[PDB]
């Protein structure tokens, strides 16, 4: 209803028909118009825009930035560091059509906690002329606040400086949360898709950042209201924060308490077999950038076939979802199960080939864009973009993103077309695993054939919940169990209308996480005890990403 | 059909010119929006799908007839269906004192100066997302004054916690000024007090600096409409307001980034006698600092509160507020001061929409009438008809905007508009929209008083009288329209950026190249002496002064100055003095800065080739197009780039 939202609606309504013509191939357009492929962000296709990125904030925070005429010097405080993080996210959100993430929020904001502490001790020195130079690089335990009742001497000055640092970090974290939840910067709804990942920083500064962000989340925004953005994600590592002996276990417990009330942060299990990296050393200051980072849109970019297995500075180029329920409904007419399965697999093969060709064509369209079209993404944020002239193509660096082949309604793909759904039957579970494994193998073949990074995606429900189901119900009527819910069940998820305990849901949904390298989530609807149990079952059965709601 | 195929091909070519990022008349319409970016491409697609829609469905047959015939230029056509209003002056005090709930974002009242500055930036961005024009903060010093005191009290209580003293008397104690002083030679209570000031000033130096950066960054990037920002200051004779103004001026002088010129926000100095203009006034030193900063960074511009048309009889020097009755400008040129059914105040109100009139075509159409009296009578008949058309268009847009509900603009119609607090989210804005203004514009007066009707007003006296009577007739017609349509109509010296060359192109296509009127790719800005005419600054001021009293919807006095006179700050004081003498309201001094794109080193010479710091291949040029600064010369319209190339310094 806002003028900006109306402008973006007009732009989308004048772009989607345009991309449908002269840009989509004949086969691609035929597949899209026949309710087979949903090309996500079909608007912004003419812009040659990429989907998402994990911002390397060290570059921006240490060298400033110069985007157009907007130039910022290197940060000297937490107050400026948080604002620069917000600025980077907002600026890159206007250059891309997907989420923006901070892979290491605790690692990126941590030197500036020490710089703020040094400013406090230097202000106390100029107030007192006491030459407190031994407190500059001294090791701090946790940056905690104490009443200061009877701590006279240099102890009083040290504790007062720590108190001021804690207050400054608290104000900066409140500012970051409120700016990401209040500033309406992008187009349309205007709220930036913001995510931050933290949990694996054991230093006192990172612990202070995490503690203050958790306290600010716990206190809410404004008058105790829960914050919608940024999507907070807690990185779970055994030996760092999971076991009671671990360094950041207490903060982890605190995180659970916050999830008990504000339902944030989410949890990213770095102990999953697919999320492990052989170059993660617990001592290296750069032990991040070798660990998995996830967005609120569930986009996972970890493995690269011609580079490093990292999530920083990389992202998704574009992803499109495949309607497998439609193929299953089409093959429903075969009475023999074996022939019906063979027909479904042939249809899936054809649609997978079409989707791969569509993603390749969109890649060829995007690669001709010049670096001048993305002032911040292709100058500080992408992998290798610092070696790009403004008037040269991005083809030398675009072959590092991920092409996503998404799917939806596996439970609906099985509820009545080929028997029962995977929540209630073991045969259905085996069939669903077979389908997703076939998709993953074909994605690997596509990656070899087209020289790209293809990954299977458990597409988030937002923006696609009812688009497929309405057309399927129009074409095929009300199929009992399939086209009768007004929404397709989320990908490889137990249907919400099926009453199963969290243990059974986790056991059913665990295998699909390894197959969906492009993204996945565990969803529990329901006290820190229950959150602890959810994380425990995420640990017991290999699961990448998880969240608890109400 | 062949016509349908041709139209489809034309639309496809327009939509692919945006995709391929080529310098065109559609990808350079606005020099603030970057067309290369995906957000710029989306905005251009929205503009191209909205302008034909409003032309073919929303306007009337008379309005379409005028627009297609190169007589009327409706401004911000792309935003017509959105029912958006043009501009507003922010009443920042209510936002800072009670917080705001916009969308899902809730903010509680600020407790320190940095929070206040960030909330000001947030309010400007949010209202920009709800409007299609510039965003200005009046009484910036007044609105940010209490939070300097709040920060001082926080520093005092921190020192009290550290030391255990009783600093209660240092909570509301009067302070002459917030000046940072070295703590070399004072011990005990006094030292502590000074320390608080030396911290408070620092807490104000970042908060202002951040502001200057944020408005230069959230404008450099825009998903919605770019953030056109401006602030007004100069009349707060208190320690906190003086501190705010001093920090703003110092941060602007230092620059943004690697000592570069902040393109935004546009800063305006509120010049007034008895407060900040005379040497015996309180803020004269800050006025001199403003002139010094304007010498280098071309900011702030100067607004004359002593002008006869900018005087309010409810202004008390002892009144705590004292700012509700002072005039502020939206930065580019907008002036919203008078109100026929309300209080004379610029606070929480602004322009609704405006449209420009092509007097040049009306004058050149009267080419064959050899008798000057009949020629002028015919010209005035055409002017009256077109003025009636423009008033009808403005009233039509007003009637369309009235139906907008309060939830279309969340922040604007709950905190930012006069009387918008007494509204439900679903109720319309009829009870409060009438406090806005409707602007009627004109262009090419210098190229309208020419060989068709003689020679231009920069070189003839009866030409000056003819121009004055033309503008006076337009002003009287606007007053009649205000009394007729029950609105607030005003004549506005419309800025010429996208309209610089839009009329002249069609006039060359139709009539051709007439020496002095259509021999250049642009029209001389409204009631301005030609930029291609060698005139002194004093003569230009004398010629253009009487127009400001007539054009009460907005005006500006531009002075191009050479690089040698750029350094000297007394020339800007001379410009302000000649504004004061010749009853001029708003003015600005301009000059071309040679900036290295890689570095940002902005030289002051007329022309530079390479960057002395680095040695870059080429150096771009920075100047103000019509009402705002623009970074690179490759963002200008070719019509306006021709005007820039032919500019002559006045010194
Ligand atoms: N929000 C916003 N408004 C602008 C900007 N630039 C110009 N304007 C509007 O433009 C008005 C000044 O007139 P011009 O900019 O010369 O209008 P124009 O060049 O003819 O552009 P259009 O009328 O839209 O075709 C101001 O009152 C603003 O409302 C901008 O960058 N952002
Ligand atoms: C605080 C803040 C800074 N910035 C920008 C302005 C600065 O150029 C950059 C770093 O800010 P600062 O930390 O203030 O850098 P500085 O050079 O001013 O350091 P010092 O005060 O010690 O001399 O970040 C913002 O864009 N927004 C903000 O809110
Ligand atoms: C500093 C800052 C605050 N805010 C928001 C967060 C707050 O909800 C609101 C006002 O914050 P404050 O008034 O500064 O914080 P507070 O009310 O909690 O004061 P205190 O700590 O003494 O109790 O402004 C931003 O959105 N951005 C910012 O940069
Ligand atoms: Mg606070
Ligand atoms: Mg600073
Ligand atoms: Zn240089």
């Amino acid at each position: 209803d806002t003028p900006a939202g109306m402008m973006m609606k007009f732009a989308s309504e004048t772009t989607k028909p345009f991309v449908d013509d002269y840009l989509l191939s004949e086969d691609v357009r035929d597949a899209v118009m026949h309710n087979y492929i949903h090309i996500h962000d079909k608007d912004y296709y003419p812009t040659k825009s990429l989907t998402c990125v994990q911002h390397p904030l060290d570059v921006i925070l240490n060298h400033g930035f110069t985007a157009g005429h907007g130039s910022s010097r290197p940060a000297k405080r937490i107050e400026t560091a948080a604002v620069l993080a917000c600025i980077s996210l907002e600026t890159c959100q206007n250059e891309m059509h997907g989420g923006q993430a901070i892979p290491a929020f605790d690692f990126y904001l941590a030197p500036y906690v020490r710089m703020s502490y040094q400013e406090e001790v230097k202000n106390l020195e100029k107030l007192t002329g006491e030459d407190l130079s031994n407190l500059y690089d001294a090791p701090i335990d946790d940056y905690i606040e104490k009443p200061l009742d009877g701590l006279q001497g240099r102890e009083r000055l040290e504790q007062h400086a720590i108190n001021k640092t804690v207050n400054r970090v608290h104000q900066a974290m409140e500012a970051f949360i409120h700016n990401m939840n209040t500033i309406h910067s992008r187009g349309g709804n205007q709220v930036v898709f913001s995510s931050i990942n933290y949990g694996t920083d054991t230093s006192a500064e990172g612990r202070c950042i995490m503690r203050e962000i958790l306290q600010s989340t716990y206190q809410g925004v404004g008058n105790g209201e829960t914050a919608i953005f940024p999507i907070q994600i807690w990185k779970k590592k055994r030996g760092v924060n999971y076991l009671p002996e671990d360094r950041n276990y207490d903060l982890y417990k605190l995180a659970c308490k916050v999830t008990a009330r504000r339902f944030f942060p989410n949890f990213l299990n770095l102990d999953a077999t697919f999320n492990q990296n052989e170059k993660w050393r617990a001592d290296d200051p750069e032990r991040y950038k070798w660990e998995i980072a996830t967005m609120g849109c569930r986009t996972r970019v970890f493995e690269d076939r011609w580079g490093e297995k990292t999530s920083i500075a990389r992202g998704n180029l574009s992803f499109s979802t495949i309607n497998i329920v439609k193929l299953a409904i089409e093959c429903m007419g075969i009475e023999n199960e074996k022939q019906r399965i063979d027909m479904f697999f042939a249809k899936l093969d054809n649609i997978l080939d079409i989707t791969a060709k569509q993603l390749d064509e969109r890649f060829q369209f995007q690669k001709t864009a010049m670096a001048k079209q993305f002032p911040l993404l292709m100058k500080y944020l992408w992998v290798g973009a610092e070696n790009l002239k403004p008037e040269e193509t991005i083809e030398s660096v675009i072959n590092h993103g991920t092409l996503g082949i998404g799917f939806i309604g596996l439970a609906e793909c099985l509820v009545a077309l080929i028997g029962k759904h995977h929540g209630e039957s073991e045969k259905a579970q085996e069939l669903g695993l077979k389908i997703i494994t076939y998709m993953r193998d074909r994605a690997n073949e596509f990656s070899e054939q087209y020289h790209h990074n293809y990954s299977i995606l458990a597409t988030p429900a937002e923006g696609l919940s009812g688009k497929f189901t309405k057309k399927d119900r129009k074409q095929f009527g009300v199929i009992p169990g399939v086209t009768d819910r007004d929404y397709y069940t989320n990908s490889n998820h137990v249907p919400v209308y099926y009453k199963c305990t969290a243990l059974k849901k986790a056991q059913i949904e665990a295998p699909y996480h390894d197959l969906t390298r492009g993204g996945h989530i565990f969803y529990v609807e329901i006290n820190p005890s229950v959150i602890e149990s959810v994380v425990d079952m995420m640990d017991k059965y290999n699961m990448g990403y998880g969240s608890v709601n109400h």
